[PDB]
């Protein structure tokens, strides 16, 4: 037993990271097949980044302006194009360590692993959720741009995030691997604000199930509720609405524990109204909303990723 | 910026995990060079595990009783010996993916990454601390025995933990890679108790520095204290004594932030006496003691692990 914030194993992604340099800007790229993908602001000086014209910077560049390194090997670039906010560099060598992979655009409330990299080299791995306001709460220093977010599905890496920037509040914003931002952000160094955040209700319920599985059961009550009556109460605490889709997704936890979803909702309703009454759940004094139902099943049933 | 519980990248370890089977007991092993290391209770039936005689079980086994698989390949075992609570299996094939490595015995208060595995296959990665009572708070289901804990130092994996069991309180116990337990536990299915835990003071101070680096500064006060006077107060809250060694180790954080260690101790003293006054630090309502000073520098300066 036990419950921990767990990242996917990172090996399959570690063998795809390279260092991309253009002029004196250096960041990370992801080498899959004969293509390297990286943030397009690799073509900016830091002054350009205050107000960039990427198309105009890119025309002035040729293949030879891009230095791509994988450990000791330089990779000769033989083509380039821009897709939204991502730069695609065609190279003369396919990556032999390319895993089976897909590009995916994730939904608010879904989690992924981040492999934080500096100079093409992996530094660490952690879990993030895509917030309802389309930001993530990560850990990224200078050089971390181009670090990617991902999920593993057996042998297949789904890439879902590439890191670009940090907002004035300290949270993080990036793109899918087709270079489309999550949320209304642009790759320019100017003040921009995220929407106010909300709590991912389905994820709090999945954590309450994890808690029960792990023996923490003091918050369980004898009541049920209706979806409608739960959403009316929760709304005021800035919880996002729970839909019937979410109820269906929680069904496996429900069946594993023998506690109906609307029985758990009745427990959560009382926690929001009354507080935690000087008690913890899974060691935490606050409700946690960054585990998906899948994360809980994965961890509290034992699913692995060849 | 940002601060997250971060694991080392797991690739170097992922290529060392194999599945070991003996009879109808299956668990994980670590394949380095031509040796596989695994928990010795792989030779037990579940009935044996209630009260095992490992030496007597092992004499009855020969090399051919051990089935070791790496993905599709079976590895023929050509020798076996027991070292404390670990079983060493000599195999006919050296692991070509063996990283530079060392075996290390860690101290209470030190952190490591755990690669949780099932059937030789990696499931996930997380950070743990070795508690002062020599347990860890992990996440381990049936099949997870033989999962290892580790640190990376540039290119070198230091292996420090191999998972064996879970205690009646839900916390976890294991051995170093020479098969010596951390703490007074034995590999037998019988009631055993950990010492009462204590809080790792140096780690709470390193987290307070992380917090300051990340802009959370409300708990900073204008006072200093003496090491002696801090330890007198903290003792009563079941904080472990802060030594001059610990002060020296915190020096880098101190210099990065310009806040003397005994200035921070004066802040921590007031937090213990007065409480957190309905405020959080780095998002947490409780003090966190599972980041080492090194973890903080690593994450809030950007160190990577080729
Ligand atoms: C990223 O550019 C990078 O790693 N490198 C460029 C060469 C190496 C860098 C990553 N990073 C470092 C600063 C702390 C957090 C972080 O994500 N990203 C950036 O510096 C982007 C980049 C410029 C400005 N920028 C920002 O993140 C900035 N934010 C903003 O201006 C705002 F949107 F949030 F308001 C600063 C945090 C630097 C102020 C691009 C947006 C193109
Ligand atoms: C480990 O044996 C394993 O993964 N496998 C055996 C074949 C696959 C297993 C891992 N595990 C599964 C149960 C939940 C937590 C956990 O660590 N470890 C064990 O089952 C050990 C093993 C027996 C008994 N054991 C225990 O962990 C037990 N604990 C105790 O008896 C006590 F020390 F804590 F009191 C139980 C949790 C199973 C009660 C060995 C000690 C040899
Ligand atoms: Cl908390």
């Amino acid at each position: 037993s036990g419950f921990r914030k767990m990242a996917f194993p990172s090996g399959k992604v570690e063998g795809c990271m390279v260092q991309v340099t253009c002029g004196t800007t250096t960041l990370n790229g992801l080498w899959l097949d004969d293509v390297v993908y990286c943030p397009r602001h690799v073509i900016c000086t830091s002054e350009d980044m205050l107000n960039p014209n990427y198309e105009d910077l890119l025309i002035r560049k040729s293949n030879h302006n891009f230095l791509v390194q994988a450990g000791n090997v330089q990779l000769r670039v033989i083509g380039h194009s821009m897709q939204n906010c991502v730069l695609k560099l065609k190279v003369d060598t396919a990556n032999p360590k390319t895993p089976k992979y897909k590009f995916v655009r994730i939904q608010p409330g879904q989690t992924f692993s981040v492999l934080a990299c500096y100079n093409g080299s992996p530094s660490g791995v952690y879990q993030c959720a895509m917030r309802p306001n389309f930001t993530i709460k990560g850990s990224f220093l200078n050089g971390s741009c181009g670090s990617v977010g991902f999920n593993i599905d057996y042998d297949c890496v789904s890439f879902c995030y590439m890191h670009h920037m940090e907002l004035p509040t300290g949270v993080h914003a990036g793109t899918d691997l087709e270079g489309n931002f999550y949320g209304p952000f642009v790759d320019r160094q100017t003040a921009q604000a995220a929407g106010t955040d909300t709590t991912i209700t389905v994820n709090v319920l999945a954590w309450l199930y994890a808690a029960v599985i792990n023996g923490d059961r003091w918050f369980l009550n004898r009541f049920t509720t209706t979806l409608n009556d739960f959403n009316l109460v929760a709304m005021k605490y800035n919880y996002e609405p729970l839909t019937q889709d979410h109820v269906d997704i929680l069904g496996p936890l429900s069946a594993q524990t023998g506690i109906a979803v609307l029985d758990m909702c009745a427990s959560l309703k009382e926690l929001l109204q009354n507080g935690m009454n000087g008690r913890t759940i899974l060691g935490s004094a606050l409700l946690e909303d960054e585990f998906t139902p899948f994360d809980v099943v994965r961890q509290c049933s034992g699913v692995t990723f060849q």
